[PDB]
């Protein structure tokens, strides 16, 4: 095998940010086998033709089970809202697909231990899965976990997390799948706070242990998609079923405290995922509108010059840097779903089981649930260890 | 009349910072009194009489009840530790003396009604108090203040507010004061997180309503200034929802390796947005949300115009001002509140809904349920 | 006509920059043209034909001439250095082939002037060419000249731009073409002080009229491309004949005073291209390094709220950023070649002359030349107009 | 001896920010003299007497050179425009008074080595003298130089400097002092060309050696506070050479819109690079070159520890200072040189070789020739 037949499910979804992955990844980094588009799925013929002619797809498929069966998909890449997660997921790892599923890895803690128990199953046949929290593959953040690793930032006391978004902030924005609980499983909850809760523990090596949650919508009806505003009446808006902000303390095992805060309401702030690390050894500060940069405290550095300094991520020493452009030449949001694509693509060629699993995605879920269930609870709730 | 005796209680907490204010603002602002820097307080004869050389005191007293009595004190700052505030603001109050106290106003929310109590009977009888909460006083932050009273910020939807510090985030640095719940009543959240609290309210002009909270301690036990325990908290983190619907999330530490007086605060609205750091003090951020969005976006306001609230009495454009200041801007507006029989901001009665925040936090804490807010 | 071939000169230089532009362009824009990847041009077969696999060509040819007689090139892209450019470009228009050239425009202002010409009594014929200041087409910098088209910068009083990189900083770094002034033409005056002459006339609207220069080489000695350093001896050096930095003074046409820098030798600065303009209505500041943004001070607005506003240049309305990620998704430096594939296809098919022409090109190399002169002379310099 | 009496001259123009530090100095460092704020020079009776009031100064006189007379007198502080500095400091100097002399030392090169001849004379009689560049006692400032001191910049390659100020971009602003070359000697040049020049030669402890310059007026006539001329600078840039190689870039204008003090410096050399700009006061970013590249970067040194320069004199990590501190720390300097026998620094020569740029720029600028600045 020189090549890794690739078909994806959910093109309306995120079809342009993955479908760019794969076809930049061999041309920029020396993979160990070639990712070839050839299978895009898609209910609507006419629309997923134009979409495979777009994005670079040499065939297309009505059903997604059809890939399942199709000698020329190895892989399936699935792109889709949380709700069809499990279902394509499992179905592809029992035909012996490898998968990429999008976060959160489900709607449900259920779904996500359906998920993880099919992928260890899978794993033991030589079948690789991996859940695409995108933002572990920005360099910044690479950096951040290897100086971690490192020993640099020694014992953490505090996990400060933002993200801060502002896309519906206009409480006459209309509705849509995002705010409907029955597709997305949550809100902002499960769509940005999911990031958060991934990073922290990533960066950290630690995991959450117990929360206190907060859930709330500020604009709990919307227009209709397509309501009347005349010379908008009550009449012409639904309901929101979802969360606009989700705020969280957390405690980690290793004793840090957390503070943590997802919100589609902070007019202003545009992709702002917002992370400080402090430890006994030193801090870590990254925003991700600054994307490129990773800030670095050493408290263990003269008092006379300590300050955190500003790593502009584009050496060829940097996580994944080399395969792009010099020194201060910046990447920017897309480069992640490439390096996600460089890593998988490796761990199938040399027999490893990716990062994040599906066991990692459900302890997330697990997360998730938990500051849901806080919220309505008014209690701390403990996270399965 | 045309002078205004002050009394100082606690020049070795706050002394160097209470006394520069007293002695510039005169200088700097056309006051309607002159603040006249009277009697120094302490028990430590040789003590008292260096800082009142060094510090412009004409005379100095042992025993502060001494100040209730002297005629030349017509206001009495109180800056000792939150333990003897109570006893000493009622006092002086009682006394006919005007009182500036620090923050947080007590130890319990017992003695902060006590205090409230006193001053609003007080104020009555045009005796004025006024809690210092001095970050109230940084143009930026008064700018702030205006631009939500403007109604430029709208609907707000969320607060969050960091105070971050690290100067003991080294196990070996030593035992103080500070560190003593029976003199402190508290440690981050007392001493730091009653600035944030303070300032988010100040800001948006709301209150908060209800909290969930959590307080650690990292380090228990530390040199003295042998070993000793260390009896509040090294950081307390809370969510809140205030009376207006806004979600709060606010974090207090003295742990926050790096950051050495870094008060964070944003808040989010429905027609626009406001950012402040304190290590970038003479700034304020403003983003309109009614803006054209080609142009859109966060506003770097350097802090140093004429316009600015304080600012005329200073240094031209650009000719940064730094935390001394807000001292200063507290004694004009104190000053100028009792010239012209008016009663200051923030007042006793605002002190101690906030030490009912300060309560509820620490409460929920080890309650582990969520706690509500008096009105 | 559908489709456009393409046909690119110079992959060693600039091929993995280029390439993913005309890869990208009709995939994330809707274009009036196809842009068909062609023809790969290199001496060396068996290293052109791997690069042609790597960055997507169809067939490859040893001789660029080749390249002007096949009916499958409309369009020669050339990425060589600057030496070769009038030779490759003014053949090209003659044969009737639509070019994208690389800056500067060219070594010497005759070459410039000679090219000019060409792209003259080619355009008469229909057929186009650009000059491609990549810079211009960074969505912060065309939104910079936007707003002053717009007026919001009134009277321009000054002009402020550096260019700051480190990446011969190192004395010890050794020779390349890039350092032979044989090949490069020059050194940093013509390789990134080009950049910024033009990005300031570009969003001035105004051109440089006099300039008083000096030009500078720190480390005038380096180790051969292969020296022995042993237990590097004098003998095992050779000579940079170009200058490690260039600094002007200027005057506008309009009255602006204007403050040139670029360097090689700026330790610590990566790709920071830093461009303040004050003017009486407001004042614009950009960043390379923080490329996503555009700083904008309204000098009409109220004392009490004025101040530069950080515009995160991710909106749709913003230049070009529709045809990529959503607000806070932040792009980086190869995009800005996208955004020329498709501003050059679209002019092409429309039947306008794209900008920035090769008679501008002409003007920057008589700056360049003018900074030269006057480093020499000890005199300022005009430009003629 | 324990006192050291202060006259000054020229309170209209830098009163407030000059009397602030006399009196602040003693009281927050322990001097060896105490400065004694005695006589405040003015030719306006009733103005000079009510600024005395406001200032702190104990007495008033009408003719400067009385201060020369008086016993109480030992210092002279001259802040009066550059046309007097010469005329003044000399007479005080040869009247047996040290001598703090504002920026820039003169309104010409022959002034300025008059004043420096006679600052020399002086010094071996046991007299000091300096002159106020005030930013170089802005503790980030005095950091980069000791950076520098520390070598851990190396062989510097690059200087560039900006002054960034728009208090007159608008065309209606009426004419002051500050606009006539015959009170000024020079507008934007000499105003804040000055101080950035002097910034840089201090921070590398390098001089510069030749310049090509430009001055540009921008705004030639203005209103009165009917119309008059504007006869100086609004902007002054300039390339350089320093005697050590480097290649320095400069610029200063009053018509940078949006910028309001902003002092711009950046060093580059081949073990590091340091960056400073005064909106952001108590900063400095230092890049150390020889860092592995995983994690080089300009770090953000906030300036607030004790060990830095002059900072435990005042308040707590990230308890930010301003532009008044440094004329406070002038003072610290100038009285513990004198008690200690020792030469102030920048001395006179340096002002005078300030001059010297100065002069070379603005001649580079009419003839439009390269210029060298003696040695």
């Amino acid at each position: 095998m020189t090549n890794l037949g690739i078909g994806l499910i959910g093109y309306a979804f995120m079809g342009a940010a993955h479908s760019q992955a794969w076809r930049s990844a061999p041309r920029f980094f020396d993979l160990p086998l070639h990712p070839d588009l050839n299978v895009l799925c898609g209910r609507d013929a006419e629309a997923v033709r134009a979409a495979a002619g777009k994005l670079g797809w040499s065939t297309t498929e009505t059903d997604w089970r059809t890939l399942l069966e199709r000698d020329d998909v190895q892989l399936v890449d699935v792109c889709t809202p949380g709700d069809s997660h499990a279902e394509i997921a499992i179905a592809a790892l029992e035909a012996g697909k490898h998968v990429l599923c999008e976060k959160p890895l489900a709607n449900t803690v259920a779904e996500a231990e359906a998920m993880a128990a099919a992928a260890a199953k899978a794993a033991a046949g030589g079948i690789r899965s991996m859940v695409g929290f995108t933002y572990r593959r920005v360099p910044a953040i690479a950096l951040a976990r290897k100086l971690v690793a490192d020993g640099k930032i020694g014992t953490v006391r505090h996990v400060r997390a933002q993200y801060l978004q502002d896309w519906i902030a206009d409480p006459e924005a209309p509705l849509s799948w995002r705010l409907d609980k029955d597709k997305a499983g949550s809100g902002a909850l499960g769509d940005i706070g999911a990031h958060i809760v991934d990073l922290t523990q990533f960066i950290t090596g630690d995991r959450i242990a117990e929360v206190s949650g907060r859930l709330e919508t500020f604009v709990k009806e919307r227009p209709k998609p397509e309501a009347h505003s005349g010379l908008t009446a009550s009449a012409e808006r639904g309901p929101v079923t979802v969360d606009d902000a989700a705020v969280f303390l957390a405690t980690f095992r290793g004793g840090a405290l957390g503070v943590f805060e997802a919100t589609r309401f902070a007019t202003g702030r545009k992709n702002a995922i917002r992370i400080e690390i402090n430890g006994s050894k030193g801090s870590l500060a990254f925003d991700f509108e600054d994307m490129n940069l990773l800030h670095f405290y050493d408290a263990t550095e003269d008092p006379e010059t300590a300050g955190f300094r500003r790593i502009l991520a584009t050496e060829p020493v940097h996580p994944y840097v080399a395969g792009w452009w010099p020194p201060g030449h910046l990447l920017g949001y897309e480069h992640g779903f490439t390096h996600q694509v460089v890593d998988l693509v490796t761990a199938i060629a040399e027999g490893k089981d990716p990062e994040p699993s599906f066991a990692d995605g459900l302890q997330v879920q697990r997360v998730l649930a938990a500051v849901e269930t806080s919220s309505t609870s008014r209690q701390w709730q403990e996270i399965p260890e």
